[PDB]
DNA sequence: AGCGTGGGCGT
DNA sequence: TACGCCCACGC
């Protein structure tokens, strides 16, 4: 990991140089991206791509099990595991 | 439950 | 450099 963060009181290190410019948003408080619809920005454009659905009602990710749907994977991921349980 | 948001990393 | 995934943690 050749790339340290630069503020003292942070210290992350990165393997490739975007990694860090991605990092540095946290302390710069920059974030590129805004909603178009509540105007709300973002610090990347993948969040700002999930956040969109949440006003869309969009849900692309269905549980193989039982069919309920989700706007995230991660969010079917977490569910899919309480048909063990 | 719903979703903000940082890290790793393939491409 | 950038996009867009999975992943994971936190509230
Ligand atoms: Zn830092
Ligand atoms: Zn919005
Ligand atoms: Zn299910």
């Amino acid at each position: 990991r050749p790339y340290a963060c630069p503020v003292e009181s942070c210290d992350r290190r990165f393997s490739r140089s975007d990694e860090l410019t991605r990092h540095i948003r946290i302390h710069t408080g920059q974030k590129p991206f805004q909603c178009r619809i509540c105007m709300r920005n973002f610090s990347r454009s993948d969040h700002l791509t999930t956040h969109i659905r949440t006003h869309t009602g969009e849900k692309p990710f269905a549980c193989d099990i039982c069919g309920r749907k989700f706007a995230r994977s991660d969010e079917r991921k977490r569910h899919t595991k309480i048909h063990l349980r």
